[PDB]
């Protein structure tokens, strides 16, 4: 029943001891907004020092009784926390959308996700196990995974809730608690998972929210009760050969720079299209971006909202004005997009950009922009686009486009990039393993890493023999 | 045939490109001691800048080789290099004592780790495995485990050989290589491992080593091209209830405090007594301390040899003047030993101590002292110790001794210790699981854990079908 | 709603394509019994060739969708039963004790470890992956777990509703359908099994139930498209003197009396230290003249009925023949005659505590699968070791003594696969860790229950050329 | 300095208690051949019943030794046998070769997948662990592997020194003894590996090798001190008109005259797409022609005689058969004779190429075991696949392509436990990823090998007090 101009925060953004609060202390006021109609969702207060202790030390409490439970009870706690998220699912969706902006379409995807993330750890909080050995004369060494204590938790405005799901889950399905911080930008959908959490059974303070930014940060980064905090060259390539499937291709550049408006590192930007193709791809960009459905993110057949706020649709419309100054040509878009609806119009839209005749040199090649901005570059050989392409970190991503796998695979090995795409291009949260596909699972190694991140190897030795004395 | 009092070093003490090389920089000029008999046994050179670059950019290249072996390939030398160490186990031991100063008993039990380490490394990275993963459609997602590139390895001077091999173990098993720099005190035993490593079949490059402090080290840190750098309240407690077996509790405290001379952090210096007992305990433990056997690190009897150095050594002696000043009892020891062998006339030699009608509040209790000093601190019940023991960081140890497992298990469940001891105590580096003994062997998890710390996981997905547009 | 005495079975007891059905074709008719009245539940018909082959046929075809659904798809499905059992707990329990006997408190343990089954298998489900491996020149190898078709699922009396789901759980997250025959004592709580994994989601076909004997047995290991079939001296107690006396009474009663004695696992053998004998004798003695026994689906029975009257019968005539070979009985071994009028053909009989035991006699030697526990005195550490250890892996063992180094050398000399160290646990052989309750299934156990119901497929990709010998 | 036609057996080829025995009773007498040669290298007796027990007791007594010793020591003598292999490498390749015929080139590769195996193994016994598992109130479970007892292991002709090496290197790490009975075609090899295991310090009993033929084999399974017995439509070749001509022609010579055809593995059914037919036919029979045949001693042999006159007799038996059923014979199927004189009584053959081949032709239904490849036309991707799918998961499957989505789509549809892409692998079926060399054996290989060479063993410790129901 929820809809685009009309919600406004009436209760407080702080949560602490299963109930949303006041911060006791001040570190600043910011204004939350609706990216789709320009208004003020929030005017709330930033934590202070006194405000962070309180969280932290109610956060002390709750992690000394939910350590003392068993993996079983956690796993049951998490199962009913997924069921809540699952089927409250369309409410939460609707309020990531009014604060952030994205597509209900998109913002669905992120709930999947992050009631997928709690079932799989629950599922590990259960099946946890340590090491036994065997010393000589029948003596024996034991390990177990303790958990840290109070981990905190940093959010990011791109993707609010599945951060928060995707560090609280883990961090919970160990033994601890957490406190989260979600961005300024983004502070209301972190508490209908401290809500959910509480409803499902987790203890007062297990996972409680301070608002604020980077004094708030601070304060949560020098307690001397935090035991962890979770923190959130070139830019990510796409390479487009001349034997690829154009179709393919064409749908892979847009879902690649387009979604979530683009507001994303994951995002292959960097389109390198060999000389052959490049007008027939270019063309067809052109094509297949000015169809996309601009408009009030609640919309079902919206696949493009705003952007985040003014001042980071101000900036993503510099960059547009610079690349042109520096020799870009503009296909499409990069100018201000107006909505129909009147209740939009004073909305954070704009029209996706595609631009052609790219340098390396240039700073929209050089730079992440994080706005819906596609720079295609020309290329002729695969010795080529692979020396151009190398100067990508590893905790970025690539995608190659051709038909033969020997030139893919040998591109794949060539390229620094953590993950790869070969034929396709996700968009998803770094976190994600497998590049965030659908119906791929997460693995085992993943939750083993990040089970490994909260919590601590407690050893122990039994001697049931007598001592060795060496003297 | 190497015998005390006779060693000197007659070679450039560092190595790049499989040769030993005089530094090309300077940042400082040290001398390496024989403890045993004071001798200089090197004037060496600290690495400058322009030596760390010309070291880092050799094991840039080698690791360019190396990284591109397969994990069988790569087991083959690993394992080579194990029985290489296996075989000239005494000639190592031989070196490491000299410098060193621990006994010839101590540094063969710290060789055996060394090549015990080797070989698991080199097993593991034969057997190494990412995941696969089903995707719908045909489509398919995997991981692989790759190499960092340059990794740094910082030594210490306690177990100078042995943290030399289980540093570079496990890196050069991912198909990393190594810039290792010894600790200025022990630069020797580092350039055996080198040479074996080139014997072995490593290319020249992957195992280099270069002298120097803290100069070198900020120098190694702060490389561009170096991809990661791999480092090293209350004190580790002892408590001894009247319920335990005597001789093997005994037998515990002096391995607990006076093996490799005291001079490790894991040492189990505050030795908690039960009141019933304490008399008892007391009477025994000086009367099988001052049976320990202080002399030449090189005799086969020996299980005391000297302080690492006459700073260390007179640092040691310090604590014991300022612990009888705040009220403590000396049983035994704390004073300068002097040998009857003149050629350990200059050594830095001490008697073990033990200490009586200790407090909390004494700083012999509180600091750690890295000399063989043992603190009786004198308990009521199984609640006050817990009390008075529980301030002991996650990174330390302790060890309990009772006949009631119960007791045990209660007390081993209560202490913040990472590694707990039940009737022995192990002293053994941090790094080692299962508290560092003898027939355990490393279980799974341990390398599971460090392959991690010195790789990165890149993960691969092949579309099969078709690309499914949001658009 | 559901009470003693009043239950009759009103629709086909076979279940294919998602529906009761009657068997197509006989090998039999049995009775199903309410052991705490001695009512007939149902007459039912032994499934024949014709209806396995069918039940098989619709197994392979549900088969076939299902092994092409994702992990995450079928683990969704695994984890609403997993909720349908968890909201239905107390039917499935009350309808586990009406055909079965045992209490409501044990029914609803089993239910507990049913439901936590599912969603540990589910959990397995969503997360399996294989091995990925680098060749030289950019070549791969890779692996993945494959379904094998149809399972067989087969049943026993003691866990009905247990048996089922720990059989059909892992044979379902991997991709497979299943075929499960309960035993013909306890045809009933399976098809609550049935109904609820189809309101789940599964396809028609999924999980069927044939009911029947050996001859329905013999039918689905004999079936060609049948890909694989699930089949279902004694255990000893040794009370040391130095032991907690409360707590190893406490064990003693537990390890022989729940479940009215009826599992295989049961620590029947209890040798006690010559010291303690007498104390331990007589205070075993008067904690078992006070187990309650009744009605199962009273919350304070903890003893209800053995399954059959000739089960009873035979349970009966080991006390008669323990008597006539030397033994002295100190309570129970004989029928029990409930308060409640509506018990009175009910299959009940008084908790036994047998004394003077020998290892020669035949209640020591042989498994007697009643409430009957042999009582035998011991001297020595290596004594008890020499007498005790002629145990198979298969079987269970405890030990009760407060130091530590005397029962981990007792568990070491023990051929005992499961061992107990001052505690015994009564839980099935397939339960990990003893199969305590706040324990979980650690990871082993379902990597190597999920590698019975599956094959490894290996792919190798060659990016390269091919390097000929000749 | 051995060589080909001069090696007689002088020592009993029994191994007990570490030293070469004649068996204590006899179940019959075999001759032993050097294949190459036809010559008799041995006249051994087959181990009766008596010496199979002296075997088997032996083993029994060096169990519980090498048992009680730790992970690591176990894993220190298997690395000493794995150094010794690989430093008397070409002893042993040579010795394999005058028994087995295959070329010194197939049998280093073997030599070198042996002492590797050892290596992983050995490491998986230093580093082995079971699971530690928290209970309420500070009790706790845990588990061990613990090793079964006596093991047997069967032996196969075709990979003599490779499958006793396959067989004992786990069973040893995990703490068994074995019994390993060789193939009475192939006795010799297992010797040395009894011998090297001597040497590198198992103590006398843990490998122990008695010669013999089924009856053997009856007497090993039928005693009952032994724990375990580990015993030993045709495979496809899919060449697609798409794929790369030379690499599938050398892929198909690979998967057909490798260990002279004789294995199992071998893509001996290779159907070809109608429009390459012609041109893959004449550049595969090219390419056959000029397969090197002589003396297994000489480096550049690829191929060497049958393992036997018999087989050979039956391979060219089934040439015979193949033309009189309509196939045309391009090259080979007929007796070889090499240039030397010395190997004029050889077991020796021409590698055949067989054309106009029919689904209904036994040569294409029945394994040859020998150097016979049966080239079959066919037309669509949806042909091949109903026309190949008729293969077990136990077999193996390659296919020829340039698309990969027809190559993972064919690779999907087929039943092969072990496919390939654009190569052809002929490896023994334990090894896994194809049996590629810079492989690895990963890391479930091992696991699942050590779990049917081991039971697991669970321990709970109750820390509090015995929660009674009673
Ligand atoms: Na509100
Ligand atoms: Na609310
Ligand atoms: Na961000
Ligand atoms: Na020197
Ligand atoms: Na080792
Ligand atoms: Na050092
Ligand atoms: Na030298
Ligand atoms: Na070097």
């Amino acid at each position: 029943p929820m809809s685009t101009g009309t919600f406004v925060v009436s209760q407080p953004l702080n949560y602490r001891g299963g109930a949303r609060v006041e911060p006791a202390d001040a570190s600043g006021t910011e204004k939350a907004f609706e990216p789709a109609t320009g208004r003020v969702i929030a005017t709330f207060t930033c934590s202070g020092e006194k405000e962070v202790n309180l969280a932290v030390q109610n956060a002390k409490a709750a992690f000394k009784i939910w350590s003392q439970k068993s993996g079983m009870e956690r796993c049951r706690i998490l199962l009913e926390a997924a069921r809540i998220i699952r089927e409250r699912e369309d409410e939460i969706a609707t309020m990531e959308c009014i604060n952030n902006g994205k597509s209900i379409f998109e913002a669905r995807l992120d709930i999947d996700i992050s009631w997928q993330c709690l079932e799989y750890y629950a599922g590990l909080a259960a099946s946890m196990a340590g090491e036994h050995i065997q010393l000589p004369g029948g003596s024996f060494g034991y390990t177990r995974r303790e958990p840290l204590g109070v981990c905190v938790g940093i959010g990011a405005w791109n993707y609010p809730f599945q951060i928060a799901s995707w560090k609280s889950a883990p961090a919970l399905a160990c033994g601890n608690a957490m406190v989260f911080k979600p961005s300024p930008f983004t502070p209301v959908s972190a508490l209908l998972l401290a809500e959910i959490y509480s409803e499902a059974g987790v203890p007062p303070g297990l996972f409680n929210v301070v608002q604020g930014g980077a004094a708030t940060g601070q304060f949560l980064c020098q307690h001397p009760d935090v035991a962890k905090v979770s923190f959130t060259g070139g830019k990510s390539p796409l390479i487009i050969f001349s034997d690829c499937d154009m179709n393919n291709a064409v749908k892979g550049a847009l879902m690649a720079n387009f979604l979530t408006q683009g507001q994303v590192c994951c995002n292959g930007t960097r389109v390198f299209v060999q000389k052959e193709i490049l007008d027939k791809f270019t063309e067809e960009v052109v094509k297949q971006t000015q169809r996309i459905k601009i408009g009030d993110p609640l919309l079902e057949d919206t696949r493009m909202g705003p952007l985040i706020n003014r001042p980071h649709l101000e900036r993503v419309l510099g960059f547009v004005k610079v690349a042109k100054e520096q020799g870009a040509k503009v296909l499409c878009g990069g100018d201000i997009y107006v909505p129909e609806d009147p209740k939009l119009k004073d909305g954070y839209y704009m029209r996706p950009c595609v631009l052609t005749n790219c340098r390396d040199d240039m700073t929209c090649v050089k730079e992440e922009i994080f706005g819906p901005v596609m720079s295609i570059l020309s290329f002729d050989t695969e010795a080529e686009v692979l020396e151009r392409a190398n100067d990508t970190t590893f905790g970025l991503a690539a995608g190659v486009f051709t038909r033969d796998i020997q030139r893919a695979h040998r591109v794949v090995a060539e390229l620094q990039a953590g993950t790869c795409f070969i034929n396709n291009y996700n968009v998803s949260p770094v976190e994600l393993p497998f590049g965030g596909y659908k119906k791929s699972g997460f693995g085992r190694e993943n939750g083993r890493v990040t089970i490994e991140y909260y919590s601590q190897l407690k050893t122990v030795c039994v001697e049931m023999g007598d001592v060795e004395s060496a003297f």
